[PDB]
């Protein structure tokens, strides 16, 4: 089942349309990007609804290179040293790619097998997602949506 995304707890940089909120539902074709160009890496936190394990984890790029998913909790806070990671560090453009901008809008899904499974393990209820994109600094870039499904 689709895991309901209540709010964005955090964001490093984001767009005045395409930003952080755009990610709580697939549903919206709506994305999310850096505020600007050449920022190197950045980053959202993503509220839950309720506390849930993580199945799969499907991931729709918009010009990123490398995209990580870590997981939290809401519960004592949550620190830097906090968040698990779920989902390693994941390449979904390359450098040639990155370049010419060629290929942004990848999509790719990850299973219970391809996620690490101390962490798929547990139940959560905060969820960041890291994009990076070091190959080029002439764009904006992020994630065109962001899909996580519980066990069936």
């Amino acid at each position: 089942p689709e895991i309901r995304l209540r709010h964005v707890v955090s964001c490093s940089s984001q767009d005045s349309t395409h930003c952080a909120e755009n990610l709580l539902k697939a549903d919206t074709y709506r994305k999310w990007r850096a505020a600007k160009a050449g920022e190197k890496t950045i980053s959202v936190v993503l509220q839950l609804e309720k506390e849930e394990q993580i199945h799969s984890v499907d991931i729709g790029n918009d010009g990123s290179a490398f995209v990580e998913v870590l997981v939290g909790s809401s519960a004592g806070g949550a620190g830097e040293q906090d968040y698990e990671v779920l989902l390693v560090t994941s390449s979904f453009m390359s450098p040639s790619e990155s370049r010419s901008g060629s290929n942004p809008n990848r999509v790719r899904m990850f299973g219970p097998d391809k996620l690490v499974r101390a962490a798929a393990e547990k139940r959560w209820d905060r969820v960041k997602i890291v994009c990076s994109q070091p190959y080029s600094k002439d764009s904006p870039f992020g994630l065109s949506f962001v899909r996580f499904h519980s066990p069936p």
